[PDB]
């Protein structure tokens, strides 16, 4: 896979709207509870997402939030193509499985969801999701 | 090394934004937080610690870095914490340089930040900020 | 380098992205599908692929 | 080694602590914090487990 190709949806919990990305490639993921399922929330996360690691390609579902105007403003800003219609759809049930692991040691939602995230991404199989995309992007660098 | 990192807050439209800074690459993430408080700061370092290997971090006495809460999430994420150079004080004129490049492009602060951030790590020196960075992790995972 | 989103019909969500051909200080004339419109400045988001060039 | 233990009490709302982990109970955790002994009830403690720390 891609080094630059990103795999977003939301997923609920406790009422609550997580935003998960996952990096296809690695297994890597971020995640944000965000206080409204909207395109302004969406972008703001990507553009977060984009600043951190090369996000070239986002491949959704055709949720509103991800349709909105304000994301394509977003992803045109940052030089983000967009592409729509599993493995998200499996990372969201994998990390709502490590969230309920650790939900007793934590009072908020957005504090588990950071812990699970966490684990996911420093639990080796090996390396870790998150030693696998440093590795990945590092030899895609040119000399 | 590779695992050093500074935090600071800086302050612009009377809201707190709290500043990363990889002290060996420059790579800088940055929020804009709704208080300069402990249980803030100590959701943004878990968010921080599981993008990247987070070992130390270097934070002046603000009573946010300070706090008891940031000492439980430094407990939980492994984290070493050390107080009392400049980088991060430098960085943070950078950033609001930055910041007003772009903030005409922007109605909300939150979106302005989040494009100087973009910036700052984009920008080739050469190498980037960002390019850096995963340099530099990535050489300490594949030489162990 | 530039997309022009922007509000018209009364409509609150934004459309676009059209292309940009002038930019005036009041005004905008921009490109959607076939049609050309005149949109006032405060009604247009000239938004430009400004984090792309820095690559 | 592997608990913390923040907690409140004496009307103080700042979090007192690291304690040691002696017992937890439903309502209420048994506590070490320098060599004296405390009981505290569960809403006002924090037991911290170096969890992700040992997870990584
Ligand atoms: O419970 C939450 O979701 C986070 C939280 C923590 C905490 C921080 C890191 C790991 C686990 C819990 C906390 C910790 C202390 Cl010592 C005092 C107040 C606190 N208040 C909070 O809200
Ligand atoms: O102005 C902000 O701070 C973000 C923002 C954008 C926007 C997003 C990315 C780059 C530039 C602006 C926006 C864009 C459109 Cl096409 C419609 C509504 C919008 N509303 C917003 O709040
Ligand atoms: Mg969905
Ligand atoms: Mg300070």
């Amino acid at each position: 896979c891609s080094p630059g190709i990103w795999q977003l949806d939301c997923t609920h919990l406790e009422g609550k709207v997580i935003l998960v990305a996952v990096h296809v490639a690695s297994g890597y993921i971020e995640a944000e509870v965000i206080p409204a399922e909207t395109g302004q929330e969406t972008a703001y996360f990507l553009l977060k997402l984009a600043g951190r690691w090369p996000v070239k390609t986002v491949h959704t579902d055709n949720g509103s939030n991800f349709t909105s105007t304000t994301v394509k403003a977003a992803c045109w800003w940052a030089g983000i193509k967009q592409e729509f219609g599993g493995v998200i759809e499996s990372m969201n049930k994998e990390l709502k499985k490590i969230i309920g692991q650790v939900r007793d040691q934590a009072e908020h939602l957005k504090t588990a969801v950071q812990m699970a995230v966490f684990i996911h991404n420093k639990k080796r199989k090996g390396y870790s999701a998150g030693e696998r995309i440093v590795d990945i992007i590092a030899t895609d660098i040119q000399t």
